[PDB]
C-alpha cells in the first residue's frame, strides 16, 4: 500500500553522455482509436482552474498536453481554435454523462475535426452506467482517442479499455483539493493503485494516466516511474497567470482560487466531495514546467534512463 | 490494531437513492426496530430534546442524557409523540440513576429504549445492573458498555443486553487513554465485536471517535449496527453547551460527562473543549448521509445492510 | 522496541478502594519497605525538603538532591522526623560526593535509603563504587543507575545494589539522544530490566519518560517496581526553579542535572526549559493517583501488586 | 531502509578509567598515510572556507576547500598558514573549467596532497572515466570522489583510482534532490552498505550529509564510516560564508545547497536556501560534536574512535 512519500527512486549505473541527452517524448499507438501520440506525457487537469486555453498555449510549446475543462461555449472554442490552430493536436475536450454534457462535447467535435481526443470524467468510474457511456463514445467517435476515468483497481480498468476506451484515468481521492477520503472513506494509495493500473492496461496494450496527488516533479518521476503512461496535474499547475481562479489581493499578497470540481464553490458557480483552497500566486506557467521537466530530466539521468520510455524499466522502489 | 485513519475503502464494480434504513430484530427484548442507525451520544450536550426533535425528521435515533427531570420528560413527550420511537432514556448503576430510569419509563411508555452506560463495562457490578434491568424491564431494548473485546461483548448480551456500546477512549472528549493508559483501536474493537455480537445474534454500537462521515461508513462497513456520535453533533443549535462570543467569534462548549466541567456541574478521565458554532444541525445530517450513501455507491451497496458485506479495507500508512 | 505511546492497557473482567501500596523485602540490604512506590527524582529542581513535605502525606518517596548542606539536612529532619523513613540521600561517583554521604548519613540515622545515580551505570568505576558504598552501609537500602540492559542490572544487584534505576535518554530535559546518539526505548527497557532484577529477587524504578498518568501505570504494568518522576513534578510551588513572571505568565525552571545551567551552577546532556507554574503539587499527585487506580479498575486489580500480573499490551 | 533518526546505540559494559578520537588510515591507491580526527568541513562555499580551516586544523579535523577562490587567495592563504596545508583538500566537478583551476592550484600549492571530487551523480561512466584521469595525472594525491549510496559503484569508483569514497544523495540539510527527482537512499543504510563495499577492498569512505547533531555523527561512525562530512552543522558560524543578515531584531547567516539557484546566479536546482541563526565562534560547536562523541566512545566501551563500530549495537526505535 504505497503513497508516493512512501518511495525513493535507486540511483543507477549508467553511461549517458549528460542529462540534455535525456528525451521526455512519448510515442503511443492507442489500442481502440488506432491512433498515435508524440508528445512530453503530462497532462493539466480538466479542472476549470487548470484546463484552460491559456494553459494550453504555453503548454503546447513544450509538447504538453491540456484536457480542456467543460465550462467553454462553443463560441469560446472557435475562437481559440481560429487563434491557436497550432495549439489543437495535444488538446482534448471533457464530457461527464449527462445529456447536456455529451451535446456539448458532440458540438465541439463537429465544429474542431483538428480535436482528436476525448475525456471522459466521472468520480465513480466503476459504475455500469458509465462502462455503458464509455462503449457509446466509442460507436460515436471511432477514430477519437478516449481517456476515461476514474478507477484505481486492475479489473475495472481492463473492463473500460474492453468497453472502447483507449487511456484509464487511474485515481481516486489523492487530489490536493479533492475530500473523498473523509466523506466517505473510499480511495486507494496512489503509487500502488499505478503499479496495479499500469500491468492491467500494459496487458492489453492500452494505456493509464495517474491522475492526482501529484506536489513536486519528484511525484511525477515517480508516477512515471510505477508505470504511468501520463501523468495528470491539478493543484501543480494552479495559481498561474495562466490558470482560471479568482486572483484575489488581500493583506498585502496575491492568491488564486482553486477548488474541487465537486466542492461547493463549484456547484453554485455551474453533496460535495471537494473543498476551496487560496493558492499563494505563482506567477507564469512556464516557470513550472521548466522545474517539472528539469527534475524528471534528472531522475532519468539518475537511473540511466536515456529516455523517459526507459523510466519504469529502470526503476527500483526503495521504501522509506 | 486499527483505527479508522488506517483504512480505506476498495470501491466496486455497481450495477446500480441508497436506502440508508436498517432494520433489527433484538435478540433478548425481541423488539422491532427501522431506522437510520446513527445515535446522538447521551452526553449532556448532544443528546437534547431540540436534537431528538431534528432527528427524528431523518429518522435518526438520540440516546437522551440523564439529567432532565420527569416533568421536563413529560413535557416532551406530551407535545411530541413521534420522537418517542427512536429515543433511549439512559442511566448509570446508581441507585438514584436507576430510580430516575424507572420513573421515565412508568409514566412514558412510547419509550422503549435503555441506554445503560458506564465507563468500565468489565465490572461484574456493571453485568448485574444489566441483569436486574432486564428482569425489570423484559419487554425493553436495551443498550450497554462500554466494552471493547468479544468476550464482554458476550458476557453482557447473555446477561440480558440487546446491543453492547463498543468504545473505551476513542472519544474526542475523553482522556482515559493519558490518565489510565486503557484503551483500544476503535475500528479494531468494532471488528472483533461485531463479530462476537453477530454470533449471538445480538448487535453492537461503535460509539467514539468519528470526526467526519467517512469514520462513520468505516464502523459500519467495519460490521457496527449503530455508530454513535458526540463531537460531530456538539456545536449545534440543538446542542446544549454554553454560547460563548469571543474575540469576534461564536464558540459552544463541549465536555466529557467525567470531566472536571462536567462532575462541578452535577479523579477525571474527560476533558472540555469550545468548538467553534456550527448553526442548525440539519446540514450537518445531510453531509453525513450524503456521505455514506456516496460509500455504498462506490462499493456497489443498493443499503446500508449490504454496506459490510461489500467493503475491503485497504490498509493505508 | 517499545515507548509508553506504543501500548495501550487492555481492559479486563473484574470482581473489584484499589490499594496502591506495595510491600518490598529488598534482597541485600535485607530491609523492609511498604509505601506508594512512586519516587521525586533527585533533580535539583524535584527531590526538595519542600516536595517530600508533601509527598509523605500520601506515602510517596523522595530522592533528595545532592545539593544540600548538612546543616540544612539537619533542620530538615529536626523539623520534621516524621518525613525521614521514605527519603533518600543521593550521591554522584568520587570522593567528595562519597564523604557528603556519609556524613548526611551519620548526622541523620532515620534515612535509610541511598540513590547513587550517574549517567552511565555500565563503567567498572561505578560497579566499584556501589561495592564500597554497600560495604560501608549495609543496613541501608542502595539505589544505583542508570542502565536499561538486563546483564548490567544483574551485575549491579550481584555488586550489592538493592534497586536498579532504569533509562537511559528518555528524560523529558534529556539531551543524551541527540548528543551521544546512546539509549534505549523505555518500556522496552523496564520489561527486560525488571525480568533480570527480579531473577535476582532485586527490584527496578523506572526512571524518566512519563508525562502523564497513563505512562506511569504502563511502567508499573510493565514490571516497575518503581516510577521516578522529574518533570511530571516540576513546576509546582514546592519545585525548585527559579519562578519567572513574565509575558503575564508564570514559569518555573526546569532543567537537566547535567545541562549547562545546573554545571555552571555548581559536555553536556541536558537541557532548560520553562514550565508554565503549576500550583502546589498535591492536586498534582492525586491526578497521578487516581489515574493508576482506575488502571487498576479496569484491568481488575485491586492492589498495585497485581496491575504487571493482569497487564496486556496492546500495540497502538 | 535505515536513517539516523531510526536508531540509537545500545551502551555496554566499560573499563576505561579521555577517549582518542583520532584515526590513522593507509589509503589503497594513493598510498599516502592519514593521521587526525576524520570529520570534514565540506567544501560548499559558506562552509570549507580558509577560515574555516584555520580553526579547524587547532583540533585536527579536515576541510574540503570550496571551489571559488582564486590563485592568489589559495597562494596567500598556504604562506600564511603553512600548518593547515596537511588536511586539506582542493576540490572540483567534472567541468573542464573546475579541472583546469584545480590543476593550478596543485601546482601552486605541492602542500596539499588531497583531491575533492565532487559529482551530484558519482553513477555515470563519464565520472568513472575522469575519476582514472585524476588518478592518472595525480598519483601521488589521495582522492575523495562521490556521491554515490551503494556498493558496486563503491567498488567500481575504488577500483578506478579513487582512495575515499563520498556516500550519500538527497540526505543533506539543503538538499531538494528528493522532492525535484524522487531519488535517494537512506543515509545510515548507505552508510553500513557502502562501508562493508569498501573496507574489502581496503578503501574508505566519507558519510556525506544528514548528520543535524553529534548523535548522528556517532552513529554514521558506528555503521562504518571513516570520515563524517557536514554542511549544515558548521553552517551559520563567523568563519563561515554566508552573508550575515540583522533583521527584525536578530542575528543570520544564509547556507544554501551548490545546486540552489541562490549558488547558480552567483557563480533547473537541487538545493535550497535557509537563513541560519547566527551561532558565533566555530569553536565551541567543535568542542560540542567531539564531546559528543567522545561520550558516545565511553557509553558503548570504546577508548579510542577506531573501537567504536565493532563495539557498535544499533536498536531500533
Ligand atoms: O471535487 C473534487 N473531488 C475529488 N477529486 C477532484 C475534485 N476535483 C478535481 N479532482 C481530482 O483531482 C485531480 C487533481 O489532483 P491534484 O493534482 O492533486 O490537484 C483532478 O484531475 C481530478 O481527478
Ligand atoms: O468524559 C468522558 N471521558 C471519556 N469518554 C467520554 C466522556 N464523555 C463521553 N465520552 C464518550 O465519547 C463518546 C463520544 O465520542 P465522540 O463522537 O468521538 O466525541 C460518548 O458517546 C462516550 O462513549
Ligand atoms: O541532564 C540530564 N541528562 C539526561 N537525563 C537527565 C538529566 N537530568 C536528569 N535526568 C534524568 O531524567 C529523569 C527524569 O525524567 P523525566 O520524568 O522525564 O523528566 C531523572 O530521574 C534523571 O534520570
Ligand atoms: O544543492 C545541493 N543539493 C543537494 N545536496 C547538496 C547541495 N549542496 C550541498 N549538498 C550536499 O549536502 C552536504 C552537506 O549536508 P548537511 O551536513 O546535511 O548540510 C554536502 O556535503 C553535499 O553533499
Amino acid at each position: 500500500s504505497l503513497d508516493f512519500k512512501d518511495v525513493l527512486l535507486r540511483p543507477k549505473r549508467s553511461t549517458l553522455k549528460s542529462r540534455s541527452e535525456v528525451d521526455l517524448t512519448r510515442s503511443f499507438s492507442f489500442r481502440n482509436s488506432k491512433q498515435t501520440y508524440s508528445g512530453v506525457p503530462i497532462i493539466a487537469a480538466n479542472m476549470d482552474t487548470v484546463g484552460t486555453f491559456e494553459m494550453a498555449k504555453v503548454l503546447c510549446k513544450f509538447s504538453l498536453f491540456t484536457a480542456v475543462h467543460k465550462h467553454y461555449s462553443l463560441v469560446q472554442w472557435q475562437e481559440f481554435a481560429g487563434q491557436n490552430p497550432d495549439c489543437l493536436e495535444h488538446l482534448a475536450a471533457s464530457s461527464g454523462t449527462g445529456s447536456s454534457d455529451f451535446e456539448q462535447l458532440e458540438q465541439i467535435l463537429e465544429a474542431i475535426p483538428q480535436v482528436k481526443y476525448i475525456c471522459l470524467d466521472v468520480a465513480n468510474g466503476y459504475s455500469e452506467h458509465f462502462v455503458e457511456f464509455v462503449k457509446d463514445v466509442r460507436k460515436r467517435f471511432p477514430q477519437h482517442t478516449i481517456m476515461a476515468g476514474n478507477v484505481v483497481t486492475g479489473e475495472m480498468v481492463e473492463e473500460l479499455i474492453l468497453s472502447g476506451a483507449d487511456i484509464i484515468k487511474v485515481g481516486i481521492g489523492p487530489g490536493s483539493v479533492c475530500t473523498t477520503r473523509k466523506k466517505t472513506g473510499v480511495g486507494y494509495p496512489q503509487l500502488s493503485a499505478v503499479m496495479e493500473c499500469a500491468d492491467a492496461a500494459h496487458g492489453l496494450k492500452g494505456h493509464i494516466i495517474s491522475d492526482g496527488g501529484c506536489s513536486c516533479p519528484g511525484d511525477v518521476a515517480k508516477a512515471f516511474g510505477a508505470g504511468a503512461d501520463f501523468v495528470m496535474l491539478g493543484g501543480m499547475l494552479a495559481g498561474h497567470s495562466e490558470s482560471g481562479g479568482e486572483l484575489i489581493e488581500r493583506d498585502g499578497k496575491k492568491y488564486k482560487l482553486f477548488y474541487g470540481m465537486s466542492s461547493e464553490m463549484a456547484m453554485k458557480k455551474y453533496a460535495s466531495e471537494g473543498k476551496t483552497v487560496e493558492v499563494p500566486f505563482k506567477g507564469d506557467v512556464e516557470h513550472t514546467i521548466r522545474d517539472i521537466l528539469g527534475g524528471i530530466r534528472s531522475t532519468c539521468t539518475y537511473v540511466g534512463a536515456a529516455k523517459l520510455k526507459e523510466l519504469s524499466r529502470r526503476t527500483t522502489f526503495i521504501r522509506v
